[PDB]
């Protein structure tokens, strides 16, 4: 009957070793979960950041082309305009000749 | 000793019970975990085709840009040139 207790104590000792690491174990996925969600949610901020940044970036740009595609348009009309001034000049001038 | 038995006995109980629930808890974090990890890759793969996707929208706007610029720079002169050609004529003409 006191040979119960010391299988009893021997078997505790193991038992009580074994859940340490079963809980050690999980302990360190717990730490693994979190740093990965930790983590996730990190980058869906940065990529709400990323997103507005590149779309505030890209309206620029569009702003740019525009523009500098409404002047281009223009001026390229004045030239040919002016060219053809020119051109009904000389025309004149050698038909009076 | 039925009194420190009878104890002995409900604390091994309780160390088999409770590494069970721990394996069981190990079982659903490893399972969360692999979830957890593909939204993870999910995530950074989004990203990194949205940059892509963007740094090249980027790429021709500028190269338009750029060419626009060279362009209008070029007959913004010759324009501006040949406004002067006329210019020049016609005050000879007025000396004439």
């Amino acid at each position: 009957e006191a040979d119960i207790i010391t299988n009893l104590r021997c078997r505790l000792k193991e038992a009580e070793e074994e859940r340490l690491k079963a809980a050690q174990y999980g302990l360190q996925l717990v730490e693994s979960q979190n740093e990965l969600q930790n983590q996730l949610d990190k980058c869906r901020n940065e990529m709400m950041t990323m997103t507005e940044s590149y779309e505030q970036e890209k309206y620029t740009l569009q702003r740019e082309v525009e523009l500098k595609s409404r002047m281009l348009e223009s001026l390229s009309c004045e030239c040919e305009a002016i060219k053809q001034q020119q051109k009904m000049h000389l025309e004149k001038l050698e038909e009076q000749l």
